[PDB]
């Protein structure tokens, strides 16, 4: 078969989306989780000095979005047409811009930077969430299938669903008045093969 | 197929797509808005921002998604799915790089308060050194001269245009990277692209 090796830290973060893709494609792969010191040794042989890095039959591929998209195309979770795929691509990119806005809150609460959690929540996180959910909700209200794009699962369903499940861990109010976003999160994570992975994967915060 | 690129009267995020149409000899509507006309159309855009591309009325936002979509249509995305992915990662790396230098970039075009010189010497140049380190590595291991595979792909157009733009503000930008200089020249010498470079509206970025 094609052999796959996901290399990333001992956390979900940027590597998780790809791990969910393999779970849903029932695709077996090597799932390498590194500590700081192990990373420091392999780092210079990585295409951009960072992780996640995927290997397909030895050949290296960096950047989480590129990884997830590549794997989604192989297994049928990218979109059922080239334009639909592009629409999925834009949701993924929007989500990434959203991650930049909340970077300050997100790295404070995992505790790898110091700051005031509470005003970062109120002033940074929640306004960025309101804007972003405003867009997500619009795609959901105009999708009667229940997925963000088209009539089936695509990998942005997995990004947006996992992020929201993760954030409820730190901010229980997070999906406070957005029932359609709540619905989506539940719908996707109820897919038995995904739920299985959720139950069996190593438990990490974020 | 009718195409409509909507963006501001600048190159910035919209230019990559404009270069794709130039190279595909694809005619399209090229809509450049001022602040006040944007403010009026903004709420009907998918994420409230530009660039937005329309294919036969169907709206598509996010510059990377636009460029990749158009590249696939016209044959500039990569000649396999993995090669396309490798092109995707270069594009994404470049975008991370844009985040690092955001503070310098908006100060020097003068649409932001700033401390030019330490931003240049402490922010811009170290981010460039790291980024060019990667770009150079792809170039040294590419016998064709393009960042990926043996032909033009849309990241060639992003990286080439950004470097030409930055030389405008920082003339020492490419100095200790002749291979990056080469790449910039190689791509922008492609006649169809050079013709667009000579005929497009001149803007200060
Ligand atoms: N755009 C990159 C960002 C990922 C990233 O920054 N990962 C960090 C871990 S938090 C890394 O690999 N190294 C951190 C470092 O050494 O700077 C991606 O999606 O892979
Ligand atoms: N992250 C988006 C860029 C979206 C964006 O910030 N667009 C700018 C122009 S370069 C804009 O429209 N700014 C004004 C606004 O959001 O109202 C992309 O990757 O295309």
């Amino acid at each position: 078969m094609v052999h796959y090796k996901l290399t990333y830290f001992a956390i979900r973060g940027a590597g998780e989306c790809a791990r969910q893709i393999f779970a849903l494609a029932d695709q077996e792969f090597e799932d390498v989780r590194l500590d700081k010191e192990q990373f420091a040794k392999v780092k210079p042989d990585l295409p951009f000095g960072q992780v996640p890095v995927l290997e397909v039959d030895g050949k290296q591929l960096a950047q989480s979005l590129a990884i997830c998209r590549y794997l989604a195309r192989q297994f049928g979770f990218a979109g059922k047409s080239t334009f639909d795929e592009a629409v999925v691509d834009s949701l993924a990119d929007q989500y990434s811009d959203y991650r930049v806005e909340i970077k300050s809150f997100f790295y404070t609460v995992i505790g790898m930077r110091e700051g005031d959690v509470e005003q970062l929540k109120k002033e940074v996180l929640l306004p960025a969430r309101d804007k972003f959910f405003g867009f997500i909700t619009k795609f959901l209200k105009k999708s009667p299938s229940g997925f963000l794009v088209g009539d089936s699962l695509t990998w942005v369903d997995l990004l947006v669903s996992e992020h929201n499940a993760t954030m409820l861990t730190f901010v229980p109010e997070f999906l406070e008045g957005y029932p359609e976003v709540k619905e989506h999160m539940e719908k996707i994570r109820a897919i038995p093969k995904l739920k299985k992975w959720i139950e069996t994967r190593p438990e990490t915060l974020f």
